């Protein structure tokens, strides 16, 4: 249907690439001498010149720009992030892919208000796998997310980088991070507030531009897809401009939790929102050419609801150059890892039904703002549970998100006979797509940490009006490991900060390396990720 957004010069700015966050500090753990590395992100508002011969556009983000910055942590490093917000509305950032303890993973109602701020405390245990942080502030999330607080957060292991992967982060390793939103006439955002259905958006961007171009060689790329879009999802894939609708090979490597167990061949791939895919593409085959990355129609080809508009079938162009002006050294290994399946179950599976309850986005009839109905779930620390996740409707989608647990997804039925399980959801995620009248089954290991944890849908306007509940990960009192001021994400210890901008611009007060170093020692001697060592 009609782009409303105005015309866009399509394919005539190189794709931007976030910028490597740096910590401010290190500071040593008293509990182990190993160095926890701090930083220091500022939430703010921010104009960015989006379309060029209009007006800017409104945005809020992590260090004044969006995407955030890039963090790259490898794995055993323990990280610290002070989140200062110095904007207009509150915030709770989110970790989506860590196993982050209840008082870090960003609880709804664990705010931070403008003039405060929240030291987020980071495990970095878990496999190689793109994470990205982003807002998850009960009822404002969606715009908090589209006005720009949102960035890519890369866990990285030197035995993945032993397999000789495409590599470089901007150089081979590229990140994709897709949104979808709409501008008015002087190219300012339309808001999502008033919205409650969903928020397609007509505006196609990757890394916060729209329908961006690269100049590629003509070899392998390591390609980080994201979809951080308040509703689209996607079904992307790649053709030739000489032959646009044939859609050209490649192998996805990883889910969200990690590599899969080999490589999946394919040549379209699904991605709904929060989804993480890594994909290689080679580009050795079309040298001279342009491969421009496209998005499938109605509505996902029948998977989906999403509206179609006149250019949401584009994402970008890449220009493939005749040679490389290096050897390309990179290879994608037929056996990538042995993924950490969990043990089967034979547990009866929780039901959970994603609907509407009125005009309300509900799980089993219940919306998160109900505190005595939105624990639907209290599962003993190291269960394993299949949840039976039920989109009975056809008129809308749910990727539905757990956070603390990596999954298996075991089955998919379709009221539609529409598809089951796809060769790229082989491995692990923590999200997973209902399409149109789907059921999924999903088995997860509840498992390190115990603690209130939410689970929901990740179509933020879904979630927002209030498609989100809890479960408790229990321990019995003798489990030990400080537990008692762990589980519940609300505990005092742990709650955000008032701030002078003055401090904080002046790196004085309780931004000295005096006060951050005994802070960070302070929680540090608390032991937060004990429970997970090997
Ligand atoms: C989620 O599950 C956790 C447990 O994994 C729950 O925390 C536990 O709450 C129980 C009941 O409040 C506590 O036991 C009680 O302790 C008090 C005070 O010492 C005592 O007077 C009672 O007779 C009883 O023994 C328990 O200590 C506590 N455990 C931990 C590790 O904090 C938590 O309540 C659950 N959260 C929700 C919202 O249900
Ligand atoms: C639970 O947390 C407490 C408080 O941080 C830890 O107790 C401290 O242990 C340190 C060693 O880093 C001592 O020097 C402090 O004097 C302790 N403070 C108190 C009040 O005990 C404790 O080690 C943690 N326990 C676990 C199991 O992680
Ligand atoms: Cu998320
Ligand atoms: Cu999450
Ligand atoms: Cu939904
Ligand atoms: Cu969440």
């Amino acid at each position: 249907v009609a782009q409303i957004s105005p015309q866009y010069p399509m394919f005539t700015v190189p794709l931007p690439i976030p910028p490597v966050k740096q910590p401010r500090l290190t500071v040593t753990n008293p509990v182990n001498g190993q160095e926890i590395w701090y930083y220091e992100v500022e939430i703010k508002p921010f104009t960015h010149q989006v379309y060029p011969d209009l007006g800017s556009a409104d945005l809020v983000g992590y260090d004044g720009m969006s995407p955030g910055p890039t963090f790259q942590v490898p794995r055993g490093v323990e990280t610290v992030v002070r989140f200062i917000n110095n904007a207009e509305a509150p915030n709770s950032v989110h970790l989506h892919g860590s196993f982050s303890r209840a008082a870090f993973d960003g609880w709804a109602e664990d705010i931070t208000e403008p003039g405060s701020f929240k030291d987020y405390y980071y495990p970095n245990r878990q496999s190689a796998r793109t994470l990205w942080y982003h807002d998850h502030a009960m009822h404002i999330t969606a715009e908090n997310a589209y006005r720009g607080q949102a960035g890519l957060y890369m866990l990285t292991d030197p035995a993945e980088d032993a397999l000789n992967l495409p590599s470089g982060y901007g150089e081979f390793d590229i990140p994709m991070i897709l949104t979808s939103k709409q501008y008015t006439a002087n190219g300012n955002l339309v808001t999502t507030n008033g919205e409650l259905n969903s928020f397609w958006g007509d505006v196609i961007h990757v890394n916060g531009q729209p329908w961006p171009f690269k100049n590629v060689e003509p070899r392998k790329y390591r390609f980080r897809f994201l979809d951080a879009a308040v509703s689209r999802s996607f079904g992307l894939y790649f053709a030739d401009t000489d032959a646009i609708d044939t859609r050209l090979p490649f192998k996805v490597i990883a889910s969200d939790s990690g590599l899969l167990e080999h490589p999946a061949d394919t040549s379209l791939l699904y991605i709904s929102m929060a989804e993480r895919y890594e994909v290689v593409f080679d580009f050795s085959d079309y040298a001279g050419k342009t491969i421009e990355l496209r998005n499938l129609g109605g509505s996902i080809g029948g998977i989906g609801t999403d509206t179609d508009y006149d250019n949401t079938d584009k994402v970008m162009r890449f220009v493939v150059a005749d040679d490389t002006t290096q050897p390309d050294t990179s290879v994608v290994p037929a056996n990538l890892r042995d993924v950490p399946f969990p043990s089967p179950t034979t547990n009866t599976p929780r039901q959970f039904r994603f609907g509407r309850t009125g005009p309300t986005w509900t799980i089993n009839g219940v919306a998160f703002a109900d505190v005595q109905n939105r624990l639907l779930a209290n599962v003993p620390v190291g269960t394993v549970e299949r949840w039976e996740l039920i989109n009975a409707g056809n008129g809308f989608t749910h990727p539905i998100h757990i956070h603390l647990v990596d999954f298996k997804v075991i089955s998919r039925t379709s009221g539609n006979n529409a598809r089951t399980v796809m060769p790229y959801e082989s491995g692990l995620k923590d999200v997973v797509w209902l399409g149109r009248r789907e059921t999924v089954v999903v088995e997860a290991h509840y498992a390190p940490f115990p603690g209130v944890y939410m689970f929901h849908c990740h179509n933020l306007i879904h979630e927002d009006h209030d498609m989100m509940a809890a479960f408790n990960a229990t321990v019995l009192p003798d489990y030990g490991y400080n537990a008692t001021v762990f589980v519940d994400p609300m505990e005092e210890l742990w709650q955000a900060r008032p701030y002078e901008l003055g401090e904080f611009q002046a790196q004085s007060g309780q931004f000295s390396v005096q006060a951050v170093t005994e802070r960070i020692q302070t929680m540090a001697e608390y032991r937060p990720y004990a429970a997970a060592d090997e």
